């Protein structure tokens, strides 16, 4: 019997071919939709629907109270980070609720201290708890999701993550999750791929997680690796219902941290939660900076405008129709020309 | 049942593998043709044949009256842009007609104002109307094509675009189009691919559109992404009958705009019609610059000379025979060496 | 009959598709393992098990007595290089044995002088002899392995290498090798690939060698091309039992050579054993430098920490379970984003 | 019926997948050969065998009398260029013959003037005539080969080229060629690929030409694209019997032209024979420069040493055995590491 062409005698050792966002484009289709008439609303969880299908990352350089307020007013939601005392995180929930009863979420870990944290957040009025781990395919994480749903599941929605396979998503569904968050490897500040050699390209990870979650009616949150507004449209067409953004929002006025004026240009700090600085395990994230981008309201406007353009080209009046769109796969030669190919740019572009 | 190797259980979710110009080369074949004896004439529309199979883009940094006159004298044609008052566009048609009854086209949009524009252009003597949209697979665009053909189709030829699929090209054929223009995603100044995440690699887009148009006798115009004279030969071998050029002609003396002397080198402005500056929707084009290239007559001479070389290598005495030539697909390692690989260039090359 | 699609009529002329480390990632799986509870021990040879599955390269810029002592104290082993007189190499074995009866290996060549060298190393107390060649698929190399095993095989373990195919690994197994070392082409300082045009991508080379060695109970040493801690996890998941490191350890305090302060940064010399300088045959290696990395103990700590993270993500309590993990294949677009993609790094990262 | 996955309904429109040198490596195999014992002799034509399987390009910056003398003394051969008067080219043949009756070849074109040139070269004692064209798959070129063989074929050997397909090679075999030269697209100074969009990756072109020539006993000359000594071994393993070199020899003392000292480094001119300067048709080559490399004897020594290393790794005692060796295909990730990957080079390497 002949060998597998890439080596050895086991045809399942190399189990899949993984696609990322840069590997695909959306095909145009017959359409009566124009960008202005598209409806961008979508489910965050079984019970919660958002007007704009975007949430901010649970990171100490992205989401505290000011970002959560601005995201909710823009039609999305923020998830407050958990790298601070319980009493301070619960107080940031109250500040958001004092600005109009806006929707808000908050991250928790696994174990006894994370349980005390979760109960204080519920008492403060939080709408969504996010069980927030590097590897959710573990019985202790599944137990945490199920115990929260049993005790406070009537009052608050419970998200679990992160996963990158069909089998991991199915395990969270069986544990009672109200949404499943997908992403191991893809984030802009992630070094899991080179430190551990572990990960999954994000278009294939979404397609596999959706194969388990869609038949059960559980929404999927696509978390990490989104670099352009067009990546949001690709993630939702692969079957996700919302997208979570770190890098794209870390440059805004509302993100925690001060402005950095260096060489006449401006920046703000952005770091992984598994970086040396955030943990103060070998680190699985870096500490860096991103360009300053101005007010959050204007960033969200440009991102939703690109999504609306994609809905016009694909004939999708709603996000549920966009989830049925088709891809064309591209080669390396086709990606290099996608970033403005060979015409000296001179003027600023908003998107 | 096993999953699709790239994810999920649907084998049509990733529907195609899209090739661009850099993915293919033309194979040499048995030939009695030398570059000097090749015949470069080809159909622009059902009724109009050109001596040179090239047209200039309908852009406000590429084609007004001076470019249209020079293109027609060179054996091709210009399409006048529509980012100006109706009375001015109609007057540029008259200026072209006063220089010898040369062929000329002009762009129009969709709706009531575009209808008034179209009727004034016909009264001024235009030969070709181009229904000029970002997404032609839409009933309002198909209605515009059909209504023009019904009212003035005896006097003027009617083009519709742009499309990137077999089904979209078939819909324009059924509506009465005299030619179909192909290109969503590929242009040098296009950002649709990253803003909306939408597009189609241009060799596959041409092959699919031709599968619908050739059996009906409708010519295909390949519009966008052409960077070298060899790309013209590849587009026509994939089945197109003419090519439309923006970047390659924006540097010429006849293009609208003034010369830009900067750092001892010279440039001219070139911008997408969906850029912020041209529209004064989120933008789907950039504003930039290209190197100055001299007179149009000399640029067209070099481009047609490269086409003639391809016809010699493939044994094609006419464009209709070139449309039957074969490709070899190349890998990433083969493209890097195609751009002069590893020999410090010292002297200027015209092409 | 149709041609093979890549040329000619022989479907075995291009025999395989070879994958390297950058072509694959490890898939997360169901896990009760956390990085702290993983067991990193593994067989170096049939009779010798190490606490940490790493050995240092047999190179005159990587391993003399100080590196061998530090590697053994860290739980791994060093292999002393053979580019020095027999009496000096045997004396370095004694120095290692005087620091606590630590484990140590030493390289030898093929022929009569290499036999005298081998006997002196055994008299000095060496634990492992490494028959150390550029191409081990040769009857003289197989004879050397078998004769050593016959004469001193009761006292010392005998390794042979290097190979890159299933048939070559099988020949070393039949000759009596206690471990098989894999790697032709992949090393950071190797130029065999461009000087001779010969080599084998290392993930496929490991998969093929393991197909011969695992059924016989012979461990495989993955030698060359490892650039990050995650590459160690990939090599062991492909079926290797230990990894050998040159570049990653050449920057440490214990490596032979002096520090190089240049432009405020620090370096140390690193060169192939087939470079012009080491041989003083056309050269098949280069002479260069690598950044200074500090003490060996700290480098090994970071490398084993990344391995432990991979064991947590894959649910592997032991190295024998990690050898059963699965890969996802990635495209060129997915690799570019793996190296910290698009976030200006500002702070130092240990790994 | 479903479409072809890359577009259209014709499965032969994209006829082949073309491999270049960077797409493959030679696999090591069982061997009793060491580099010193390999036999590098090989057929140039049916009747002429060389000691070293290399010839110099017929270019006015590579081969006049001094290069032809040095190549023959090194065991190879030179082909004198034809961009000069007939009387001068014939006189350079005599100069070579006055230095010891060394072997020499000379290029000619097609037509009446090329016939007069050919007869004068034969009278001057030339050993090989090379019918030297950009596209040999043409009845006028085949007639020239056949008429030369009929008139002077008893005294001189007749080569024809260049081709890049099985059918073109078969036509030259039927016309009586004593060897077939392969290469359309691959040369370092070639711009046919971007000017005409025409070419064929060189490993696939050799495999296809050999499928026609080997069964007839006609040797194949691999011409263009060779960048390293390892590329020579790959070309011969694909089935060629000799290789022709331009760039690799244009830097030597014996090449025509003067040394260029610029910025403390040294260069020499190198230009295509279809460049603007050589023709004084649109140009299909560039004019440039290459680094100075010293005496030819030393360059040939390093190139043959790399070939000898490949013969050791593959177990090939002769070139006829190397022509039976096997390849592994590599991905883009595997090529980037082949050029010395990540170790600051400090010292000069001869090869
Ligand atoms: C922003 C602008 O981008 C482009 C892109 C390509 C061509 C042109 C253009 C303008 C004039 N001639 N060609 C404009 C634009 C203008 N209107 C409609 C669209 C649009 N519809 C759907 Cl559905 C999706 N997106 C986009
Ligand atoms: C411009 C010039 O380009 C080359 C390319 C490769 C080799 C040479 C060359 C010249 C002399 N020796 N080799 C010239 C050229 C000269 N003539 C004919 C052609 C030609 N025919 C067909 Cl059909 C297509 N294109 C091209
Ligand atoms: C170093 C640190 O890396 C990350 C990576 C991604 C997300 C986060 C994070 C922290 C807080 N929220 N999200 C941390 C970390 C923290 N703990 C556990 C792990 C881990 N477990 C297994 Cl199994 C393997 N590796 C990794
Ligand atoms: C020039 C030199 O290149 C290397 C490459 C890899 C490892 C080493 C090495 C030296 C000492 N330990 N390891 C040397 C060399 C030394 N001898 C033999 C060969 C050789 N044989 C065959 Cl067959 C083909 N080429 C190559
Ligand atoms: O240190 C880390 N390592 C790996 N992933 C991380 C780390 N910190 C945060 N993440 C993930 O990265 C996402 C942000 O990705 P981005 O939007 O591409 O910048 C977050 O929402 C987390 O899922
Ligand atoms: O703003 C824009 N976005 C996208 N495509 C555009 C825009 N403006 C013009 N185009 C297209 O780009 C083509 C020019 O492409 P180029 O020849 O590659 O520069 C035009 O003929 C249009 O089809
Ligand atoms: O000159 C040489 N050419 C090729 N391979 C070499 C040479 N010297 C050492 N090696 C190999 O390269 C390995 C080190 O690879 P690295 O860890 O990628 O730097 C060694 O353990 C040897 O197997
Ligand atoms: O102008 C030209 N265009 C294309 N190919 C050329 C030209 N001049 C020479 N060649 C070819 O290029 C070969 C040299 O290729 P190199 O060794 O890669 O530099 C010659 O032997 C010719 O076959």
């Amino acid at each position: 019997t002949d060998p597998v062409p890439t080596g050895g005698d086991d045809p399942h050792k190399v189990a899949m071919l993984g696609l990322t966002f840069d590997d695909v484009l959306l095909l145009p289709a017959a359409s009566d939709v124009v960008p202005a008439t598209a409806d961008t609303s979508s489910q965050l969880t079984k019970k919660i629907r958002l007007k704009v299908p975007l949430v901010s990352s649970a990171m100490d350089t992205v989401t505290e109270s000011r970002m959560a307020i601005a995201m909710a007013r823009a039609g999305g939601m923020g998830v407050l980070h958990r790298n601070l005392p319980v009493a301070e995180q619960a107080g940031q929930v109250e500040m958001v609720k004092r600005s109009g009863g806006l929707l808000v979420g908050a991250a928790v870990g696994v174990g006894g201290d994370a349980w005390v944290r979760a109960m204080m957040l519920v008492d403060a009025g939080v709408d969504v708890l996010v069980v927030d781990t590097a590897h959710a395919h573990n019985r202790l994480v599944l137990d945490m999701v199920g115990k929260l749903k049993s005790e406070v599941g009537d009052r608050v929605e419970v998200v679990g993550g992160n996963v990158a396979t069909r089998s991991a998503a199915a395990a969270l569904v069986d544990a009672g999750a109200d949404a499943v968050k997908v992403g191991v490897g893809p984030g802009s500040i992630c070094t899991t791929r080179v430190v551990a050699g572990v990960g999954a390209p994000q278009i294939t990870a979404i397609l596999e997680a959706v194969a388990a979650c869609r038949p059960a009616g559980v929404p999927v949150i696509a978390d990490g690796g989104l670099q352009y507004s067009g990546d949001i449209a690709k993630a939702l067409a692969a079957g996700a219902s919302t997208a979570m953004l770190g890098s794209l929002l870390a440059g805004t006025a509302e993100a925690p941290g001060e402005l950095i004026f260096v060489n006449g240009k401006q920046y703000k700090s952005y770091r992984g939660m598994g970086s040396l600085g955030a943990m103060r395990l070998v680190p699985e994230g870096i500490e860096g900076r991103v360009p300053f981008r101005g007010p959050l309201s204007s960033v969200i406007h440009q991102l939703t405008g690109g999504l609306r353009a994609a809905m016009g080209y694909t004939g999708s009046p709603t996000i549920e129709v966009l989830q049925q769109a088709q891809f064309v796969r591209i080669t390396p030669a086709g990606l290099k020309e996608s970033h403005p190919h060979d015409v000296a740019m001179t003027v600023e572009a908003p998107n």
